Parts: structure tokens; sequence; C-alpha cells
């Protein structure tokens, strides 16, 4: 019905292709269910993670990019990579929605096969987690087997967090920030400060005169928001497949999943809610 | 400030992993950007296309279980397979939201590298297009180069259609359908038929009596309507990203794409529109 | 640039109109902000909570209908009515991305005309959730105030739940359901029951012999789910606009907010996850 | 199940309530069915409809204030107002998804009490089209029966548009904006104008400088592409429901809205899409 157009390359047998720019024999060949018999519905489980370990991995390329532009104090290209930042964040938030297709009785079909393996293994987001600040040392054992994955953990432990790059760029433009966020052991995970409440009072409060600062605030609590989202949606999924069972990985499940939700990535932004006043 | 809980598997060295299971060596090497100095935004170009064809692979997978449940009148089952499918093109509809922080003097910085590439090339997506009805045997010579994939094209062009299906199981339960549906020249892209007017106006206007063809018809309307939405959101994203330039696979590009959002996959179900009555 | 066909209606003076059917004059003379002077966000405030009740009036609408199918053990209709009730639930969640637009800045410039109205004194709201099956006696006092809405809220109060007439639905198809589901005080919120644990594992265990009861008890999982995403929306946009502040309805805000997600409308359905085996 | 704190009001017979605030008296009377006997399906029509026109209403609310913010040059406040918007409309967009659940048989029910009324007599959403450039004065007509309606709409008709006040923004900063648009008939269309690609290709050329502007041209893009497929989704919806059948307004329905999806608010941004080179 819809006639092919003259002019379309057609004799690509030789030059860069569909399948070649994007590596697509090596892409879906990476599905390899391990069902015997075939289970139908591994697929879409082994699919569903692979979409979220790709968008991860877009997202850490993007949060690093964000660090760059605040070290050098580019607020519009900063929001506009966290912009985008929070499309990811979303698209791994909506995508819970095919996985709750799968019943209990459908996962429990296959769920031996995959042994001990579990998220919890996820080097990608475990990377992203100490990235935005959840930066627990004892993770890095967790991940022995892989000396090189410990290895890459360790370096962003290492490094200021995203929410900490955003008080040195505070810094900067005159705020009371105070000094020990120049430098200190960054392995350390942030520890909640009440000196920064006036810091942001006065930011939102003066929308005006701190409008730069006032807008980075709110892209990250968009940011935090969205991630407490997929971890909830994650969450109500693991509560519908596997109810209250242990996990795969070894931990109590809903309990332990639900200990990480009550963790909050930039404290300040939140606690400022109890004290700021009508802005002008 | 999580803790990490007792009993969490931590000697993996020599067992099934998350990275293991999900192939993810394999999975996120399969990334490899063509600029030179490194675009940033080229990474989300790739991983927008792979996650695409992720979701396609599955919608794939989904789709042939639908027609095996069709073949053997098993409805209910067709029914839950058809729902996630609709999920799947929902998240693949989605998406779109991340490629519209994309702008186009960003894209000119590295659209050169694509060279003639294109999803016009896509396998997978043919094969879906293929298996919904929309058969055009032109679109073999786009896979001359590819002589394994080629085949598996003709093979679903040989077979009915997931729409020709359903005719196939309104057939076998006493409605009015045709005898040439029991075989024809299956190649031959599906003509609007007159005659099955009757045939659904009968069903949408008995609910009550032909309640497993009434749910088929609409999970049927709803995935026709849902991939003109993923051809609408595509299309829209060109229109941002190159406007009305011609495309990287050698078409005029927006106009190309009208031509197929004009296309109906289950002509008849959209006409009964205009004759059918109210419900009793 | 589009000129009107012929054939357009254009003179409507006294036929019906648009807003005339949809009584848009009524409608839209609703929004009275109380701020002197106005403030600009005032209007989002009034209208995401207008929006929000109206889409409760529509499912408390769908879930009686879904109510009467499941009396008359009508279940492709329920089912279809459940659908719809999903998508109603699926906007009411959705929509608090408008709300997070709201900073805290700016709601401080009108919270204090408020006083002490709380959607904690939604009565429509009160209504779905004791529908639903979170019945709590202590809440009819809230509405001393307005006789007439107390009366219709005690009414859902002594009625079946939506689940406990599942629960019914059940023992007429020769599950064994307990006799108390027979009739019983229906004002006391339903108590986990340990003997439906056999029923269920019966029904997800072979689900070709129950596919009914099975599809039912997937639906209601999801809504059950969709329900919480809606609590959990709602108390993150709590969150970041007023933190951990008492609420204006006089709770702690956030904390007892947090004490609903605890709750479950569906309880057997969730526990027999633990125990539920391979279907077949 | 959750005890109600101490320190919640329950005596509220003389205060604020939440009732009493968002007026729901009046705004959930607004609902008034015309079946007899009642048709189920008819309360879903009337709170789509609904929902989207409190929506509407604040879109207009929203885009007024981006105007005068863009005649103040106040382009962070602007920028944020329209990102407030773009999700105003994302939710209008969003829920087509519930009226899909209806179907021609269920419509066929109730179809014939709407006589003559159609969403093309809708005064808010022209106001919207109206403001941001797609004027039409023989839309006036329409609303001959609304005096004060009419004479609304014809304020909008002749005021710059969003579109108009964006280039008169870009002519005080010193961008080569012809003389015409500091003063002319703004009731006519505005026509698409060559001599702004230059103006263009050096803002999209020269982010770095014009990173104002270019965010933005970008916004306008977002607002045009999700109005677009609001038009889109409304388009598919009719189809599934009333199929090519004449519309209730008098028009030819389906072919009619697809006149509107060809109409361009910005055309001038999506033409400079086949010049623009890189960013520098
Ligand atoms: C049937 C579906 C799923 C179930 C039943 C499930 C269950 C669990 C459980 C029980 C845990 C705790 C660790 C353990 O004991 O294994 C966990 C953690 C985790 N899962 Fe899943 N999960 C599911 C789907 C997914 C998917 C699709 C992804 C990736 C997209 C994912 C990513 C993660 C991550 C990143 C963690 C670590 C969370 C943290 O450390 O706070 N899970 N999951
Ligand atoms: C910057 C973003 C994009 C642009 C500018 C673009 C442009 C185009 C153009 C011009 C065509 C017509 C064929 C040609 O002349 O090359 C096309 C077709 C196609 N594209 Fe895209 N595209 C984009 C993103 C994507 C993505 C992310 C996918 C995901 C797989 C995709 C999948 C397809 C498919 C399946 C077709 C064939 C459609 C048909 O045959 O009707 N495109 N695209
Ligand atoms: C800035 C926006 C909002 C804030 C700060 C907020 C805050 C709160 C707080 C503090 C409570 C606890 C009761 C109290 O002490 O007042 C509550 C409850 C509630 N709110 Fe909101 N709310 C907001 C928006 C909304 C909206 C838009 C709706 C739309 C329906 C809504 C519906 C409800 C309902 C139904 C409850 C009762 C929940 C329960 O009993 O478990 N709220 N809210
Ligand atoms: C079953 C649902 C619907 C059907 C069958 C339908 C059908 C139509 C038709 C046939 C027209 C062309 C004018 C005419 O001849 O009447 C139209 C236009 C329109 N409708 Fe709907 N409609 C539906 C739902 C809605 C809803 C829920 C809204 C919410 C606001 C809406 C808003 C509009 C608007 C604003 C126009 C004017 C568009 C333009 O002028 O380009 N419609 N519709
Ligand atoms: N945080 C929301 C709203 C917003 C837009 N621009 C802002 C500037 C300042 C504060 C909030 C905003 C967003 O990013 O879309
Ligand atoms: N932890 C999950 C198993 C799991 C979920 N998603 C995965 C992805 C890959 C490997 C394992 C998983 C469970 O307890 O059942
Ligand atoms: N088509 C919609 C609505 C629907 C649900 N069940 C149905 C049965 C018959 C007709 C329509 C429906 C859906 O699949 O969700
Ligand atoms: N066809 C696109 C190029 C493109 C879009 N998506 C792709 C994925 C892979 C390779 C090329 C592409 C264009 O005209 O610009
Ligand atoms: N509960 C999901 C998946 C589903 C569809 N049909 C089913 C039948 C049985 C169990 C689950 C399903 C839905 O309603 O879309
Ligand atoms: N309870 C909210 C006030 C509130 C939120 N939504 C409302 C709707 C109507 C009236 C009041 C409200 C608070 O503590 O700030
Ligand atoms: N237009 C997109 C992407 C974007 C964000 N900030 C920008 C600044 C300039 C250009 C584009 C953007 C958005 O508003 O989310
Ligand atoms: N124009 C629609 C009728 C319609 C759709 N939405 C409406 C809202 C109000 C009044 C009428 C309508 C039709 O042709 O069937």
């Amino acid at each position: 019905l819809r006639d092919l157009e003259p002019g379309i390359h057609t004799d690509l047998e030789g030059r860069l292709t569909y399948g070649g720019y994007l590596r697509l024999d090596q892409l879906l060949s990476a599905q390899q269910p391990l069902s015997e018999p075939a289970h139908h519905d591994e697929m879409l489980f082994i699919i569903q993670s692979q979409t979220s370990e790709l968008w991860l991995k877009l997202l850490a390329h993007e949060l690093r990019a964000a660090i760059v532009h605040l070290q050098r104090d580019e607020v519009w290209q900063c929001r506009k990579v966290l912009a985008r930042s929070k499309q990811v964040l979303r698209q791994l938030t909506e995508q819970w929605s095919v996985l709750e297709t799968l019943t209990p009785s459908e996962y429990m079909g296959f769920r031996d096969v995959l042994g001990p393996s579990s998220g919890f293994q996820s080097l990608q987001y475990r990377y992203i987690e100490f990235l935005l600040g959840n930066k627990n040392p004892q993770m890095l054992q967790v991940f022995a087997y892989d000396p090189a994955g410990q290895a890459r953990l360790r370096e962003v432990l290492e490094a200021p967090s995203l929410y900490e790059e955003f008080l040195r760029y505070l810094a900067r433009f005159g705020h009371a920030i105070p000094q020990q966020y120049q430098a200190r052991d960054w392995t350390a995970a942030h520890v909640a400060d009440d000196t920064l409440r006036p810091v942001f009072e006065r930011i939102y409060e003066n929308t005006d005169r701190y409008w730069r600062e006032y807008s980075l605030c709110e892209d990250l609590v968009d940011v935090e928001t969205q991630f407490q989202l997929w971890r909830f949606r994650h969450m109500r999924t693991v509560m519908r497949v596997i109810g209250f069972k242990r996990g795969t990985g070894g931990s109590s499940g809903v309990g332990f999943l639900q200990q990480a939700l009550a963790l909050t990535f930039f404290p300040e932004l939140f606690d400022v809610r109890t004290s700021v006043g009508v802005d002008n």
C-alpha cells in the first residue's frame, strides 16, 4: 500500500549499516533464557532488565556531563542535561507497567533458573546511587568477584557527589557554604547539615536574585522524587510477584527495599520546606 | 545509611550472577559511537534505538504467542498476551520524550557519521509490520544483503497475518467469513472486504452473545491505535530534529512517514464504525 | 488557515450546545481563589484538586457498576469496567506531575487562606477507600458538618466492599469461602484471613480451569497497586511542598500519610505470593 | 486500621472545609446526563470533557502569564510557566486513554441526546488556539449565541499571539526581526516568513551566546508538538468511536480534524531545521 519511493538506498552491502552502527548482531544475541523447556515469560524478564541497564548506562553518561557543567558554572547547560536525565528516569519508572503483566504463577515457572542472581548485583545501578550521594562502602565487598567493577565503584565513591558539586557551585557564588565542602573524605556519605538551612531559605525566598540556584534546587528535587518513584514501583512489583518471600539475592526482600525508600539524597532541600516563607 | 542485611550472597565468583544471566559484558559493549572527537549526544542516539530494538524483539515474541493462542481458540490467553503487547507498544511510544531533548544543532554535530543507515532498514520492525498485515513485497529488496533476514521476512510474508488469524478464528465459530480466508495467497496484503461489515455489526450489536469476539475486536483496535501513536510520535520527532530534510535512508523523510500513517492494519474494524448501532 | 466547511452548524442560539450540555457556566465559575491580592499559583491549586474530584466521581460510578456485575456473575462485563477504572486511577496518579511545578515559596504565598481545609475531608476519596475495603468508622465524624454527605458515607460503610463481593462471587462457584462472608457486619474493615490461602493457591496453580477467577484476582492486584501509587505520589508531593510540617487538617502530615501506605485492600491476594507454586 | 491522630480537626461545622473551598457542591452537580433511561457511559463522556475544560482553563491562565513575562523580558519566569503549561497539555493528551474504553456500540446508546453540540463549540479550546497563533475570524460566528463569550474570543483574536510576542522579544534584543511585527493587523493568522530564517539560524548555531532564545525556541517547539499530539489522539479516538461518520457539529469529522493537524503555530521554527548547521 505504500510504494517504495525512488531514491531509497538498497545496496548497503558495503557501507555503514543500521545493524552495523547499532551492533545489533551482538545486542540481539545477548538474550539467553535458561529454562528447559523454554518458558514464554523469561524473554520479557530478560528484556525488562536489559532495557533498564541501557537506560542506566545513558543516565550515568548524562549525570557525569551535568557534573562537569556544574564544575564550570555552566548552569543552563547543566539544567538541559538534567532535563534529559529526568526523562530517562521517567522511562525507567514507566516501564514497570510491562513487567506487571507477569503473574506469580508465571514467575514460579523459571525463578529457580536465576540462582542467586539479583539487581542488587547491578554495578550500573550502584554507580548511579553513589554518584547521587548514597555512598555505602559496605557495597564494595558485594563486588569482590569483579575487582574491575569494584574499582570503578571505588572511583565514584572517592569523588564528590552530584549534590556535593552543587554545594561547591553555591560556594563559588557567595552563598554561606561551610568550608568542609571544599575538601573532605568524600567516601563518607553526606550527613544532613543544619547550617545549610539559612542558605536555601535565602534562595527560595529571593527567587528573583537567585533564579539560577532556585532552578537547580528544584531540578535536584525533581531528580530525587523520580528516583524514589522508581524504587517504589520496583518495590510494588516485587510485592505482587514474590510477595514477602526472601530475595534471590539473599535479602529479606520488600523490607530491605523499603529501607532504601526511607533514604534521601538531598536532605537539606527537603528539610528547608519546614521553614521557607513566601517569595519576594 | 542502609546497613547490609545478613544472608546476602557475596561469594559469587563461581556462580550465576545478574551480569552473567543478562550477558551485560556483551550488552554494554554494544554501544560504539563513531564521532571523532566524541559527541555527547551520540550515546543517547544509540541507546534510544537499541532500547527500541529490544522492545521490538519482545513484541515479536509476544505477537507470535498471541497468534498460536488464536489458532487454538485460546481466547483468554490470547487476550493476556495482547495486553502485554499493548504495554510494550506503549513503552516504545512513551520513550520519544527522551529523544525530544535532542535539538537540530546538536544532531547536526554527528548526523553525518550515520551515512545511509536508517531504521527503515530495521529487520525486526519490518517483521512486525508484516505480521500485523502491512505486507509490502517491495521491502524484501532492502534486505537482499541479508539472506537469512530476507528468508525470515519471507516466512511471515507467506503466513496469515494476526488479523487474518482473527478472521479464521471467527470462521471456526460460525460467523459469515468468506471461504478465501481458509487458504489464499497470503503474501498479498489484505484488501478491505465489505462482506465483513455485517459480520462485525452483529458482534458489536450483540455483545452479550459475542463477548469473546467483541473483546478481541477492541484489542485489535487498541493495538492499531497504539502503533499509529508510535508512528505519529516518531514522525513529530523527525519534524523537530531534521524538519523536511530528506532522510539518511534516501526517502523524502516526513512525507514518506506520513504515507504509513495513512495506512490501516484492520480496515473493517474501523469501517464498521459508520454503520454500527446500539448494543442490546 | 482552515476554512469552515459548509454544513457546520453556526447558528446555535436556541439549540443544545457544548457549553450547555456540559454545564460549563456552572463548572467554570467554581474556581474562587481566596488570596488577596490574587496569587497566580492558586488557580493551579484549585484546578488540580477539582480535576481529581471529577475523576473520583467517575471512579465511584464505575466501581459501583463493577460490583453489580460481580453480584450477577457477569465476569467479562466486570473486567471491562475495572479496565476503565484502572485508566481513571492512572490519570489521578499521572496528574501529580502538574502540581510538582509548585514550589514551597510559591505555596507559602497562599497556604494560610486554606484554614483547616484538607483533602482528609474529601468525601469522594473516603467513599472510594470504603468501597475498596479500607473501612474506618472514625471518619464518619469528620463529616458531621454535612449530614447528607455523612449519610452516603455511612451507606457504603454498611455494604460489602468490592473485595467482599469478589469473595461472595467465588463462593457461588464452589470455592471454599468461609460462611461468614455470606453476611456479617460490613462496617468492620476486613481482616487478613488465613483460611483463604488454599482458595487462592488453587486458583493460581490451575489457571486453565480457573481463568475467570485468576483474571479477577490480577485485576484487583492492579487496582490496589495503582491506588498505592496514587498515595505514594501524593505523599512525595507533600514532601516537596511542605516537607514535614503538620497538615492544615491537623495531622502530622507525611508520617500520617505513610501509615495508609501500610494498609492493604486485598491482603490474601498478596499473602498467597509466598506459597503459590508453578501453574499447570 | 489507621487510627485518627489527636489534633486532626474533626469538628468543622462552622469552618472552611475542603468541599467548601473547592466549591464541590457546585462542581459535582454540574454532571447532568440527558439519556432516559440513564446510560452508564454518559458519565464518562461528560467527565472526560469537563476535566479537559478545567485543564484548558488552567492552560489559558498560565499562557497569559507566560506572555506577560515575555513582554517584560522575564525569560526564566516565562520558561517556568511554559514548563507548567507543557505538563497541563500532557495531562490533556494522556487522558484520551480513558475515553478509548468507550466502544461504538456503547456510544450509539446516547449519541443522539447530544443534538448538534460539539467540541467545535469549545470556547476555551478556541481561545488557546487563537492565543498560540491559529487565528480564524470565521470562528466568531459560532459563538454568536454567546455575546460575552464571542467578545472575549475577539479580544484574543486582536492581540499579538504568544509567537508574535516572542518575535517582539527577539526584536528588543537586537535580532533582525522585520518591522511589521511591531504593529500590524493581528486578526490575520501569521504567515510563514522567509526573512526570519537567518534569525533562527544564528540562534541555533550560536547557542552559547543565544542560550535564552535557544531555550525559548525549544520550549515553543515542545508546546506545538504536544498540542499536535492532543489533536492526533483526539482524532484517533474519533476514528475508533464514530469512524468516518459526519460529526454532530455538522463537519465531515475525521477529515476536517486532519486539516488542523497540517496547521502550524510556529512555522519558522520548524522551517529552520532544513538549513541549520552544527552548533559552535
Ligand atoms: C519479578 C521482578 C522482580 C523481583 C521479584 C525483584 C525482587 C528484588 C529483590 C527481592 C531485591 C532485593 C535484593 C535481593 O534479595 O535479591 C531486589 C533488588 C533490586 N532490583 Fe529487583 N526485582 C524484580 C525486578 C527488577 C528489575 C526488572 C530490575 C531492573 C530494571 C531490578 C533491579 C533491582 C535493583 C537495582 C535492586 C537493588 C535495590 C537496592 O539495593 O536498593 N529488579 N529486587
Ligand atoms: C533523530 C531521530 C530520528 C530521525 C531524524 C529519524 C528519521 C527518519 C526518516 C527520515 C525515516 C524515513 C527513512 C529514511 O529516509 O531514512 C525514518 C524511518 C524509520 N525510523 Fe526513524 N528517525 C529518528 C529516530 C528513530 C528511532 C529512535 C527509531 C527506533 C528504532 C527509528 C525507527 C525508524 C523506523 C522503524 C523507520 C521506518 C518507518 C517506515 O518504514 O514507515 N527512528 N526515520
Ligand atoms: C501542595 C499540595 C498538597 C499538600 C501540601 C497536601 C498535604 C496533605 C496533608 C498534610 C495531608 C494529611 C491531612 C492533613 O493533616 O491535612 C493530606 C491528606 C490528603 N490529601 Fe493532600 N496535599 C496536597 C495536595 C492534594 C491534592 C491535589 C489532592 C487531590 C485529591 C489531595 C488529597 C488528599 C487526600 C484524599 C488526603 C487524605 C489521605 C488519607 O486520609 O490517607 N491532596 N494532604
Ligand atoms: C466519543 C468521543 C468524541 C467524538 C466521537 C468526537 C468527535 C468530534 C468531531 C466529529 C469533531 C468535528 C466537529 C464536528 O463535526 O462535530 C470534533 C471536534 C472537536 N472535539 Fe471532539 N470528539 C470526541 C471527544 C472529545 C472530547 C472528550 C473533547 C474534550 C475537549 C473534544 C474536543 C473537541 C474539540 C476542541 C474539537 C474542535 C477541533 C478543531 O476545531 O480542530 N472531543 N470532535
Ligand atoms: N522543576 C520543574 C518546574 C520548573 C521549571 N523551571 C523552573 C525554574 C525554577 C523553579 C522551578 C522550575 C521543571 O523543571 O520543569
Ligand atoms: N531478585 C529477584 C530476581 C530478579 C529480578 N530481576 C532480575 C534480573 C536479573 C536476574 C535476576 C533478577 C527475585 O528475588 O526473584
Ligand atoms: N479495549 C480496552 C477496554 C476493554 C477491556 N475489556 C473489554 C472487553 C470488551 C470490549 C472492550 C474492553 C482494554 O482492553 O482495556
Ligand atoms: N534516518 C535518520 C537517521 C537515524 C535515526 N535513527 C537511527 C538509528 C540508527 C542509524 C541511523 C538512524 C535521519 O534521517 O537522520
Ligand atoms: N492484569 C493485567 C494482565 C492480564 C491481562 N489479562 C489477564 C488474565 C489473567 C491474568 C492477568 C491478565 C491486565 O489486566 O492487563
Ligand atoms: N492539607 C494541605 C492543604 C491542601 C492540599 N490540597 C488542598 C485542597 C483543598 C484545600 C486544602 C488543601 C496542607 O497541609 O497544606
Ligand atoms: N526542550 C527540552 C530540552 C531542554 C531543556 N533545557 C533546554 C535549554 C535549551 C534547549 C533545550 C532544552 C525541555 O524543556 O526539557
Ligand atoms: N462531536 C461529537 C460529539 C461530542 C464529543 N464530545 C462532546 C462533548 C460534549 C458534547 C458533544 C460531544 C460527535 O460527532 O459524536
